[PDB]
């Protein structure tokens, strides 16, 4: 995994978010609290 955690408690790079499931991107299910975005979130 990449972030979050799954990864240690680790921050996406480029302030991407962090997917509830550990993931770095920039989409709604990475991102959305409605998807449980654990770090640099967007609402």
């Amino acid at each position: 995994e990449q972030c979050g955690r799954q990864a240690g408690g680790k921050l996406c790079p480029n302030n991407l978010c962090c997917s509830q499931w550990g993931w770095c991107g920039s989409t709604d299910e990475y991102c959305s609290p409605d998807h449980n975005c654990q770090s640099n979130c967007k609402d």
